[PDB]
C-alpha cells in the first residue's frame, strides 16, 4: 500500500540515476555500453536500492543522500545476474521474456559489460561528486561493499552453490549459502543507505544489520514458497510458511525504538511474507 | 636483464601481500580462495607493481607505501587475464606453460574467482589498515583504478579489439585499442603509486602519465617487433624499430627533470625496448 508507492518512488529514482551511467565516452564503446544499459535498465524491481533509501530514511537521511549508494548496490547486483546467466553457470536465454545479455549480444560482451558494471559500482561509490558523504564514510561504504560483493560474500555464495551440487543440504548448511550469495548484498544495501545518512551510529547500524539479516533470509523463504533444496522441501511448506513469520517477527523486533521514518522498513518486512 | 634487481625486490614485496590476501574465511570457500590464488601467484613478471613502487619512488616515497597500490593493479591485471583465457573470449588452454584457471578448475570457478579477485582489488584500496594514505588519497587511488579498469579503460580495450575486425586496420584505431586496453592500467599503476607517495603534485603526476603512456605503447611496438595487425606491418620493421625508441626517449623526457629517485622508471623505459 504505502510500501507499494515507496518502491515505486525508488525505483523511479534509481533508474534515473544508473541511466546517466550508461553513456559511451567515444563511439569504439558504444556496442559495450549498449550491453551495460541492456543489463541493468530492464524493469527490474530494485529492492536493494529500496533498502538503501529506506535505510537511509530510518535514519533521518533525505533519500537523495543515498543515490550512490542505491546505484552501487543495483550495478553489483547486475553484474552478478549477468555472468551466473552465462552457459557455464545457469545457462539462462531468458529474463522475464527477454533475451539475457550473452543471447542479445554475444557471450564475451556479457563477460566484459558486467566486469565494467562491477568497475562502476566502485567508481560511483569513491566519486564525491555523485557520493558527497564525509570521506571516512565514502571508504566504509566501499569497504562493505567491497567484501558483501566479494569472494566473502556474493561472489563466495556461488561457489558454494556450485559446490553443494548433488549434496543434501541441510538447514544450517543451506542457510550459510544463503547468507552469502544474497544475503550480503542484502545487508550491503542497507548499511550503505544507513551511512548515507549522516546520522549513524553503533547502536542504529547494529539493530539495522539485525534488520537486514532477517529480511534476508526472508526474501529467500518467501521466494521459495511462491515458487510451490528449497524452504518447503526440507522444512515442509506448512513449516515454511511459519519460519517466514518467525523472520518477519525478528525484523520487526530490530526496529525497536526506531521513528516513523522507519515505518518503509517496516511495511516491507511484512510484505514479504 | 637490466631490471633484474629492481624487478625481483618488487615481486617479492608485491607477492608477499599479495598471498596473504588467500585465507578462506570458511572452509566451504577454500576451493574458490584456491582458484584465486592460482589465477594470482603464478610467477607473473609484476610489472605494474614495479611500476607502482617506483612512481612512489620517482617522488620521494618509500615503496612500502605503495604496497595496496602494487596489489591492487596486480589484482586487476590477474583478473582480466583470466576472463580473457575463457573460452567465449581468448580461449585459452594454457598461460606460460600451465593450465588456464577455467581448466585447471572449471569454468564457472573461474569466472567467479575472477570477479572476486576484481572486488578485492578495490577492497584493499579502501582498507585504511592496508592502504593507509590519507582518506582523500585513498578515494582518489580508488577513483583512478575504478576508472582505469572499467568500460572506459581496460574492459573497454578489449571491447575495442572485440568490435575491431579485418587485416587492415589503421595506426590511429590500433593505438585507441592498446590505449584502452593496456595504457589504462599501465597509466594507473604509475598514477597510484604517485599517490601513494604523499607527494603527489598536479605537475609531476601529468609528467608521469607523460612517461606511463609512452612506456605502454613501447611495450606493444617491442613486442610486435620480437614476434616477427602489427607495428611492423604499419610501418615497416626498420621504422616500426625507430618507433621504439621514439617512445622511449618520450618516456625519458617526461622524466626529465626529476631527480636521480625516479632511475627505476628510466631503467625500465630502455629495458622496454631493448629486451629480447
Amino acid at each position: 500500500s504505502m510500501i507499494a508507492a515507496y518502491q515505486a518512488r525508488c525505483q523511479a529514482r534509481v533508474d534515473a540515476a544508473l541511466d546517466a551511467l550508461f553513456v559511451a565516452p567515444r563511439e569504439e564503446l558504444q556496442r559495450l555500453y549498449e550491453a551495460m544499459r541492456y543489463s541493468v535498465m530492464n524493469g527490474g524491481k530494485r529492492v536493494r536500492p529500496l533498502l538503501a533509501y529506506a535505510a537511509c530514511e530510518a535514519l533521518g537521511g533525505a533519500p537523495q543522500r543515498a543515490d550512490a549508494a542505491a546505484c552501487a548496490v543495483e550495478l553489483i547486483h547486475a553484474y552478478s545476474l549477468v555472468h551466473d546467466d552465462l552457459p557455464a553457470m545457469d545457462d539462462d536465454d531468458l529474463r522475464r521474456g527477454q533475451p539475457t545479455t550473452h543471447r542479445a549480444f554475444d557471450e564475451a560482451t556479457a563477460i566484459l559489460a558486467a566486469d565494467g558494471l562491477q568497475a562502476l559500482a566502485f567508481e560511483v561509490l569513491a566519486d564525491t561528486r555523485r557520493n558527497p558523504q564525509e570521506h571516512a564514510v565514502c571508504l566504509e561504504m566501499l569497504t562493505r561493499l567491497a567484501r558483501a560483493a566479494g569472494s566473502a560474500g556474493m561472489v563466495g555464495g556461488q561457489a558454494i552453490d556450485l559446490g553443494s551440487v548433488g549434496v543434501a543440504l541441510d538447514q544450517a548448511a543451506l542457510e550459510v549459502m544463503h547468507r552469502h550469495k544474497t544475503g550480503a548484498l542484502i545487508e550491503a544495501s542497507v548499511r550503505l543507505g544507513a551511512l548515507a545518512s549522516g546520522r549513524a551510529e553503533p547502536a542504529s547500524l547494529a539493530a539495522l544489520e539485525r534488520y537486514a539479516e532477517a529480511i534476508g533470509l526472508a526474501f529467500q523463504v518467501q521466494d521459495d514458497i511462491l515458487d510451490v533444496p528449497t524452504y518447503p522441501a526440507l522444512l515442509g511448506l506448512e513449516a515454511a510458511k511459519g519460519y517466514a513469520l518467525e523472520l518477519r517477527d525478528l525484523a520487526l523486533a530490530a526496529l525497536d525504538g526506531f521513528p516513523p521514518s522507519a515505518d518503509p522498513l517496516r511495511q516491507l518486512a511484512r510484505y514479504i511474507v
